[PDB]
């Protein structure tokens, strides 16, 4: 399966899709008793859907994504409302010593104090103060609900995302976006990679037309 | 894949494509504890433990996309489930065919009425009949097909496709696959009852044992 | 407020939850942040839909009552970020309520037939067709089924709650040229009101995010 | 109104549309009627309850305003069908407010150290993750970085508008036994007020439709 790697120890992969650009084609065309006519056509026909703001053909189209985040980034994520998720949980799963660390370039463009290479070494420590004593208290019996409160929101998470086209649209206007928060951006440029191959016409016709915006217009894939 | 089912005079329910499978649920509630799959038999049950404790997210994963051509009547009923993407044949836009639902005589197959049911039948076919021959001759004199549709009766096929996923569509059966539904749409909910029967057997057996809440399904 | 529309319909604000301010406040609360001054706020009412801050509008609520033919409604039901709840042809005998279009309808439209003479034609559907379903339930047959054979002009009520957000997407949609007349009329309808009870946040719409023509030119 | 939780939360109602007899208004639509009396309307609402039919009670819309732990606010914001705002750990200054549980939340489980050890432990974490906060944005650190250090139990505040079909939905999945305590606890002050405002729909919810097990109890 498509994985790409994001951050330190985070990934994208693609799970399952249903439906191709053809898929639109001929949700769009059921409109006029008609299905699918030409690959040139049908191309075309996309382009007009997009330029025109005729999104419900898109959303017959349907993605599963396996995603590994940080917990700060999830919660950005879950936000978008029209969609699945199924997450690992801290009530019923002992948690593993996976954080994200940001390295020191994660700084770059920023005066600092001290060296951003000790901001790092600040966070590391404070990772390991916290799981160190998420472990003593789990084994001293405290209820995993109540000793994960002391984890940090840097801590690692996994999910699965069932999402449609439309709404995987909307996701990529508002995260693969300046605006939004550097490291929800790497994940919606691998989101956008993974779309773009497998609905090539869509995603064109999406940055041509309807994309709101900055970063897919300035990174290739 | 492809399942295709006959419903009323000329209407039907074809399934066009499927995301996932009862294995998908699976691994999506057990992601919760840090594992995947484990075996057949175990998988099974968790499916039942999902269904009789009330776990319905992992359904969600599960995706259909089906073709189906039904009255407007039957339509305006379907469409009232939101949690669902549609896109359906225009009046404003196509020239419409001569492709109505007449009952027949069984429909009335238990109620006594002043007339033969054999004369409902027909006094529904004329008036379908005039009312379409109306929209032909409006539309054949320049009058936009937006307006002249609007003479034709909420018996008139129309044709859409719907992508909907487990969870909705368990909502769907509950509520349709139901003897308070009306029967022309209970036709349609018991085609694609059948139709999620056969690509997922161990969530549909689930359900029908566990959450079915309607009566024509265990019957 | 109510406003009549097309021959026999109209739309009812029946209620509403929150105006202007309660965008403001669900804005601010990002910052830790509240209400400040009647200038600061409504300037900020205008810097959300300027740069796209959608979610804050979805805290203002209305309801309403509306009386519309079945082509419209059809095509209005299919905002499904909505609630709604109508009446029953299954369950309510119904009465004779159908849109008939004035002549006016075909302004614009060179047809063999005198416009005059496709109302009296509408008409005559309807009421043959009404009749019928008349003597079907009179003679046993169950009201669902003795209405198939009424047609899409036949009028119909219903409730309708939706937030400010899927409000401005529905003027977006609706309040346009693109859209069947006969729904443009009723969201110029739903736009009055809207208008009258969040001003600020109407008029940030249509300057900034309205995709829509017709609330330009009216 | 206004209920304070755990030890530096509380939910508060900001404003309501619609009461019992909205959801009366609306179902009784589909027989193109309204309102009838107290006895009558008070038994329609059971009615709908007592045989799952929902839909009236979307028209009835809550907003409030709610002050929980990050881990609480997860799994809330997991309700979909609502609307959300919440304060910015990238755009503001966070506070010095965590939720330290009190030795009682252990009561019940077997410890190898006393639990008022267990509350110690959990300020010492909270107290030096915050320090580091603190120093990390007076260096010049990015509010959207720095916070990446802070624990789950710190405390956010948002603003949810939900109608009383959804708040159901959750009143049945979090006033329940399996739900975590924390919610639970906000479940229970957001069902005094559903009672509060809508008592009739409470009361048949309880009756006829609700899942959990604690409302039954308290
Ligand atoms: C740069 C940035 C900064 C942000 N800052 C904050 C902040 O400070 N505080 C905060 O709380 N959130 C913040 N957010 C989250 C934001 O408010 C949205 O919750 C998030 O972008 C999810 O978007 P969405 O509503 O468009 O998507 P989805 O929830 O997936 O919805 C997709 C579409 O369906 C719609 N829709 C879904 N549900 C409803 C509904 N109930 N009513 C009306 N329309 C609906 C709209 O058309 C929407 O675009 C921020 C997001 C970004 C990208
Ligand atoms: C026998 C029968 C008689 C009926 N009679 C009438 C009638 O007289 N008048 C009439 O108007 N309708 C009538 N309906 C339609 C009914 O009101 C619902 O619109 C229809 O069943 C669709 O159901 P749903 O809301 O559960 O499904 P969906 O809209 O697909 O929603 C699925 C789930 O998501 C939810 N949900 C979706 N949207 C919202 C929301 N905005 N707020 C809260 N929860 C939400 C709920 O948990 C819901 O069960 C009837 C239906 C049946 C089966
Ligand atoms: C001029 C015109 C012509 C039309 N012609 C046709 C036609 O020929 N055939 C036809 O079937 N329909 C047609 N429609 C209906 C159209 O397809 C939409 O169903 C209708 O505009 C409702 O819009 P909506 O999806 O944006 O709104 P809502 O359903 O209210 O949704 C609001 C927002 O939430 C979103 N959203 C809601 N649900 C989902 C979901 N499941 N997945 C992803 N995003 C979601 C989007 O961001 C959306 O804009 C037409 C509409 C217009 C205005
Ligand atoms: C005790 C408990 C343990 C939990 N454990 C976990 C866990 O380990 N991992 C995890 O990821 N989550 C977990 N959850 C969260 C759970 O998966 C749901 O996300 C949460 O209960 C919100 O419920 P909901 O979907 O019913 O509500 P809402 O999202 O508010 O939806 C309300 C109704 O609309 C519906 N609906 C909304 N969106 C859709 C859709 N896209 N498709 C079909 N129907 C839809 C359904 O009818 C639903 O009941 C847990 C919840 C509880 C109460
Ligand atoms: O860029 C952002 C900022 C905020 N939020 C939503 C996510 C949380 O629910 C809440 C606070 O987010 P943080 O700023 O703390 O990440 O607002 C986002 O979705 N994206
Ligand atoms: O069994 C029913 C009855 C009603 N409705 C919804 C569909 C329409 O929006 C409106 C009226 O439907 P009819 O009763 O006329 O079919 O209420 C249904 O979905 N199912
Ligand atoms: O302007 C339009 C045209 C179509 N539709 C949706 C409504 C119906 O579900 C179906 C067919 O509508 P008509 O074109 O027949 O009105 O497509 C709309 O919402 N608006
Ligand atoms: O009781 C629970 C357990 C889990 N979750 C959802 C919330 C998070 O998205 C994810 C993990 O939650 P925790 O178990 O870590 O709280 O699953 C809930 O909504 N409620």
């Amino acid at each position: 399966h498509m994985k790409i790697d994001i951050l330190d120890k985070g990934f994208v992969e693609l799970v399952d899709v249903m439906g191709n650009d053809l898929s639109a084609v001929r949700a769009a065309r059921v409109s006029f008793d008609m299905g699918l006519k030409d690959e040139e056509r049908d191309r075309h026909l996309i382009e007009y859907l997009m330029k025109h703001g005729h999104e419900t053909p898109f959303e017959h189209i349907v993605f599963t994504f396996h995603v590994k985040a940080p917990i700060f980034v999830a919660r950005q994520w879950f936000r978008h409302r029209i969609a699945s998720y199924n997450e690992l949980s801290g009530r019923y799963s002992k948690l593993s010593y996976e954080f994200y660390i940001p390295s020191p370039e994660r700084l770059e463009g920023y005066k600092t104090t001290i060296p951003p290479e000790r901001v790092t070494e600040k966070i590391s420590e404070i990772v390991d103060k916290a799981y160190r004593t998420y472990l003593e208290l789990i084994e001293s019996g405290v209820p995993r609900e109540v000793a994960r409160i002391v984890l940090p929101l840097n801590l690692y998470t996994r999910f699965f995302w069932t999402v449609n086209a439309r709404s995987l649209m909307n996701f990529l206007n508002l995260r693969a976006d300046s605006h939004a928060q550097w490291e929800i951006q790497q994940y919606a440029l691998a989101i956008a990679r993974i779309f773009k191959e497998k609905c090539p016409w869509t995603f064109e016709a999406f940055l041509k037309y309807a994309y709101k915006g900055d970063i897919l217009k300035e990174v290739q894939v």
